[PDB]
């Protein structure tokens, strides 16, 4: 029984750390994690947005198995049943106390979240004893910290309302009152204004309740240090979700300028500096060598992902996917391929692991970790012994998302489905929108330069076998193309 820390980060890309030898970009504190811990090569999010990666950790099931799994509005009802397993529930049932820190993103409510009461079912309804969260994501309404389910400085003199349909009668937008803007809108984020920064969603009334972007970091690292403080005598379990580097990226006065690359690379290290301070927190409360920490990120990158905030113009030799083709929203390697590292000071020997792992397969390898009795029918593996680096395989196969497409990686290949669909979406990235069922050789072809399918028809039609068997019933040959917001 360690506790047990899970770090996500937010479109941290495969090359946005240094840890893999990137030249253009330092994250020593992330890297300290990397180079003392077990070190991933192959580690994967089931998915290349947020809410179905951050679905498949909390509940172990692939999120395409869930309708309602893809990116949600801030006032999007919970996915997650109250009554289904949960890798929180799981480590309260096994002698933890749990929290939830930062981005949430799997809804809350039931469709029509009054914010000025208790907003349930959220984080405590699938097993968070305490929480302080975005209840979607940092370019999102609200833009309020919801603690317990209860938004932090409401008011009933100044009450809060929230519209994804229209904007309130009387409230000023980003359209309507430009000159209040301190960052412009790239492409969609021109509803509401707040702290100067243009939002997706319309938000009436909480001028107490409004974030102040640039605090958002300190005021969660707060929170984690105030959760750590208060349980340091117990076994905890801390969900830790990072809002950078997301949209907008409005780091704190301190990291502008520590980069080269604008508000993008000063979020990168603003996040680092964040992992830095948990570090040495665990330290000052002699809790490191009895707490095991996993740290990775919801999908892969984005330069411009909708602000006017110079990441394409400053990225300069900057690779965030750090070779592979694709990003955030592509079905190509970039998209679920990200940094993953586990470490446990004094128990976990640093090693640097080829096995492929995903985070869907914490639950089940936590599990066994602490004596849990899983119930039948998760997709969560227990990989536990290849988690702590003691073991170099784990997965033969994981099937990846982006958006509804679905694809299967199979140990050194990647087997695609053709798509119709665009070559890219707003941002630039590369959607994996291809017209024939493609194989990639991940060995020797990372970037996946090189559809081989035509020389290899035997392992095609079997990897076709196998990914018609695990996703039948979900798999749709056709799937409409969602819209930037
Ligand atoms: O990391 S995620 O939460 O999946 O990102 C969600 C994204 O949704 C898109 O509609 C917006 O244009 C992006 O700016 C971003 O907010
Ligand atoms: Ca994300």
């Amino acid at each position: 029984k360690p506790n047990v820390i899970v770090i996500l980060a937010d479109d941290l890309g495969f090359g946005d750390v240094s840890a893999y030898g990137s030249t253009t970009i330092h994250t020593p504190n992330i890297d300290s994690l990397a180079r003392g811990g077990v070190c991933f090569t192959n580690g994967y999010a089931t998915s290349a947005t947020s809410t179905p990666s951050r679905y498949a950790l909390m509940t172990g099931m692939y999120p395409w198995k869930n309708k309602d799994a893809k990116i949600l509005p801030g006032d999007a009802p919970l996915i997650i049943n109250e009554s289904q397993y949960t890798l929180p529930k799981m480590m309260r049932e096994c002698g933890y106390v749990t929290g939830a820190i930062g981005k949430w993103h799997l809804g809350m409510g039931n469709g029509n979240v009054n914010w000025n009461e208790t907003v349930k079912p959220g984080a405590k309804e699938i097993g968070f004893d305490y929480s302080c969260l975005i209840a979607a994501t940092n370019d999102r309404v609200p833009t309020v910290y919801v603690e317990n389910g209860d938004v932090v400085g409401r008011d009933p003199s100044d009450p809060i309302e929230v519209s994804y349909e229209q904007n309130f009668e009387g409230e000023p937008t980003a359209i309507s009152n430009p000159e209040m803007l301190k960052m412009q809108w790239a492409h969609g984020h021109n509803n509401s204004i707040v702290n100067g920064i243009p939002r997706i969603g319309y938000m009436k009334g909480g001028k107490k309740a409004r974030w102040k972007d640039e605090d958002m970091a300190d005021y969660f690292v707060d929170k984690v240090k105030n959760f750590i403080t208060e349980h340091r005598d117990s076994s905890f379990f801390l969900y830790y979700g990072l809002h950078e580097p997301h949209v907008p990226r409005a780091p704190h006065q301190r990291f502008v300028g520590k980069t080269t690359m604008g508000p993008r690379g000063d979020a990168i290290v603003e996040a680092d500096w964040c992992v830095g301070e948990l570090l040495t927190y665990l330290k000052k409360e002699g809790l490191l060598e009895k707490t095991l920490i996993i740290f990775s990120s919801d999908n892969g990158p984005v330069l411009n992902d909708g602000y006017k905030d110079g990441a394409p113009e400053l990225a300069g030799k900057h690779a965030p996917a750090g070779g592979l083709r694709g990003g955030k929203y592509s079905l190509f390697d970039g998209g679920t391929h990200i940094p993953l590292f586990v470490y446990w000071k004094g128990k976990i020997q640093p090693v640097k692991s080829d096995a492929l792992v995903c985070q869907m397969d914490l639950l089940a390898s936590l599990g066994s970790m602490v004596g849990a009795t899983l119930p039948d029918g998760l997709d969560s593996r227990n990989y536990l012994n290849a988690f702590m680096g003691t073991e170099l395989k784990a997965r033969e196969n994981l099937i990846i998302e982006a958006q509804g497409r679905l694809g299967y990686r199979s140990g050194d290949w990647i087997m695609m489905p053709p798509y119709k669909g665009s070559q890219r979406n707003l941002t630039g990235n590369e959607l994996g929108n291809l017209d024939e069922f493609s194989l990639f050789d991940v060995k020797s072809d990372k970037g996946q330069k090189s559809n081989v399918a035509g020389r290899h028809p035997e392992l095609l039609e079997r990897l076709k076998q196998e990914f018609f068997v695990q996703t039948d019933g979900f798999y749709r040959s056709e799937v409409e193309e969602e819209p930037l917001k």
